[PDB]
């Protein structure tokens, strides 16, 4: 089936509009925070557009009005409170009001969030080093919708001292939960309960394995469902061919996994066919990596050939998907899998990762926001005995409030396409990047790969981890080249250092720009350099004298290097 979206020209179309900060009046003690310059010192250098309202004391709020042709009972807000200072988080709240009425207490929690860097590798309490994630979201429904000339207000109360922050509200009005289908199972058939706290886990399971002896779609209705550890859908040894697993939207049905151990939340697919899954939002009990071990992402393991995840809302986990197998010699790949459709946001990791030779696959029509690495990529590993990953497309998605590396990146294999869409406000990276710096396959055999399409706003850096530039695109040719790329229809507006940079010596072949707009960059002041002599941002920049690139119809505007461009010498650019 076909799950039918118009889409937008560029980014993702989704049915909720956004009431951000310079919508909203501020009053009762609220204040504006601002972070121009992209200072990754403040907490505003996360927010979107580097802007958030403050709720510092009792009675402080931001309040927006609905628009005309606007409204609706589903909001979400991103929000930021304080870390504990054993890092486990605080819990807290804020109040929503309507009209004047007050309307809900939300809960709130710094539990998920806040990261800390003294080095490329987080760490879990504020003595580790300086934050990122400090930004959260929360949603919730209300009992009647709002409607255009209804305020929202969201205000701090005397409840604690801390200090709030909120970015904005994203407004929509929510479908009536989705029907069980016909001659299906539900969970509920096999003994869980919705909204009483009790583990769900042991019902799933044997729905299960209800659904896949019957060849009946798996329902979960509305409500929320908790699950005590990782849910595991087939095992190694006795993988599923296909199963349809339909919760009743990713407004009614919540899974909420329960246990903060490593390997011990998140959904295992063992499936070798089809899988479709769908209509779910799913929350971890998630708030570290464990240096990479944690084994709980949203999605993992085997997706099979043709399977869809699609109009999932899934945050705070590990990656949001990992697409891999690890349990076969040689390696087993998902083929032509499609996530659509879906809320990827607030995981510690990347948004979707397309590993060990997953192919042919695409990420669309997605929103993918605030993930703690790259938000899509594909990286083309080779455990087992994987083959390339080839023919991945990410298109049509809105990427926004990346914390770390790149909204969108390719790290090896052929044929991968990025298009159509909108990548903005990333911290300490680039809206684009591709290196060579992992293990498995690069570039030899790429056939080309295309980036087209594309707005990008306010991304790019002068401070990644190692305490160094990177372009909104950023091209490194860490050991291997990089080798047939072009990139068409680009817009490259606001960046904070240089719009697109070149480095490191591996190599430069076949990299073609064709109707590229730079508007704006430099935008963050820094001249400090970690790879050159100091230097304002320019439009184009290179500190590698090894390699070549083709610009066809460039323009620029508002460079702060007067030169336009910075090139380091050997460096063969052609402008025409
Ligand atoms: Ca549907
Ligand atoms: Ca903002
Ligand atoms: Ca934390
Ligand atoms: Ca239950
Ligand atoms: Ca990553
Ligand atoms: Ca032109
Ligand atoms: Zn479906
Ligand atoms: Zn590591």
């Amino acid at each position: 089936h076909m799950n039918l979206v118009v889409y937008a020209q560029r980014g993702a179309s989704m049915p909720y509009t956004r009431y951000d900060t310079d919508d909203a009046a501020r009053g009762g003690g609220a204040t504006l925070q601002s972070a121009p310059n992209f200072d990754q010192a403040l907490t505003a250098s996360e927010a979107s557009g580097q802007r958030y309202i403050a709720l510092p004391s009792n009675g402080s709020y931001a309040q927006w009005t609905i628009r005309p042709g606007e409204g609706g009972d589903g909001v979400t807000m991103r929000f930021t409170m304080p870390d504990s200072a054993n890092g486990m988080g605080l819990n807290g709240s804020l109040d929503v009001y309507v009209n004047g009425v007050k309307a809900k207490t939300v809960p709130l929690t710094s539990y998920y969030s806040w990261q800390y860097f003294s080095s490329d590798h987080p760490a879990d309490t504020p003595a580790g080093g300086r934050p990122l994630f400090r930004f959260d979201e929360v949603h919730w429904k209300m009992d009647t919708p709002l409607q255009p000339g209804d305020t929202i207000r969201i205000q701090k109360s005397g409840a604690d001292s801390l200090e709030y922050g909120v970015d904005f509200l994203e407004i929509e009005a929510v479908p009536a939960a989705i029907a069980r289908p016909a001659n299906s199972v539900s969970v509920t058939d096999f003994g869980a309960v919705a909204n009483d706290g009790q583990d769900d886990l042991a019902a799933f399971e044997a729905a299960v394995n209800a659904a896949v002896t019957s060849g009946k779609i798996l329902y979960i209705p509305a409500g929320t469902f908790h699950l005590g550890n990782m849910w595991k859908i087939g095992s190694v040894a006795n993988k599923i061919n296909n199963i349809t697993i339909m919760g009743a939207g990713i407004w009614h049905t919540n899974i909420q996994f329960t246990n903060p151990n490593q390997a011990s939340g998140g959904i295992s697919f063992r499936v070798t066919g089809q899988l479709d899954f769908s209509h779910i939002y799913m929350n971890s009990n998630l708030r570290s990596r464990y240096g990479e071990q944690a084994v709980y992402k949203g999605f993992m393991d085997n997706f099979g050939t043709n399977s869809k995840v699609h109009n999932v809302w899934v945050e705070h986990f590990e990656c949001g998907f990992w697409v891999g197998d690890y349990a076969h010699t040689p390696a087993i790949i998902a083929n032509g899998l499609v996530i659509e459709n879906s809320r990827i946001r607030n995981n510690l990791a990347d948004g979707v990762n397309f590993a060990q030779g997953t192919s042919n696959s695409t990420v669309r029509n997605s929103s993918i926001r605030n993930n703690g690495d790259d938000g899509l990529a594909v990286w083309t590993s080779n455990v087992n005995g994987a083959p390339a990953g080839v023919n991945n497309t990410f298109s049509y998605n809105t990427i926004e409030n990346n914390w770390r590396a790149a909204g969108i990146a390719f790290f090896g294999g052929s044929g991968h396409k990025a298009t159509h869409n909108l990548i903005v406000d990333t911290v300490g990276g680039s809206a684009i990047r591709m290196n060579t710096v992992f293990p498995g396959y690069h570039f030899q055999n790429n056939t080309g790969i295309v980036f087209s399409d594309t707005t990008i706003i306010n991304s790019g850096t002068s401070r990644d981890l190692y305490n160094g530039e990177r372009g909104a695109i950023d091209l490194e040719a860490s050991n291997d080249p990089i080798k047939n790329v072009t990139f068409t229809n680009i817009d490259i507006i606001n960046t904070q250092r240089s719009a697109i940079q070149f480095g490191y010596g591996g190599g430069f072949e076949n990299i073609v720009f064709n109707n590229i707009n730079i508007n704006g960059a430099g935008k963050d002041g820094v001249l400090t350099s970690r790879f050159s002599s100091p230097h304002p941002g320019a439009a184009i920049y290179t500190y590698t004298g090894n390699g070549s690139a083709t610009f066809n119809n460039l323009t620029t505007n508002d460079i702060a290097h007067p030169n336009l461009y910075f090139i380091q010498n050997g460096f063969n650019l052609t402008i025409q």
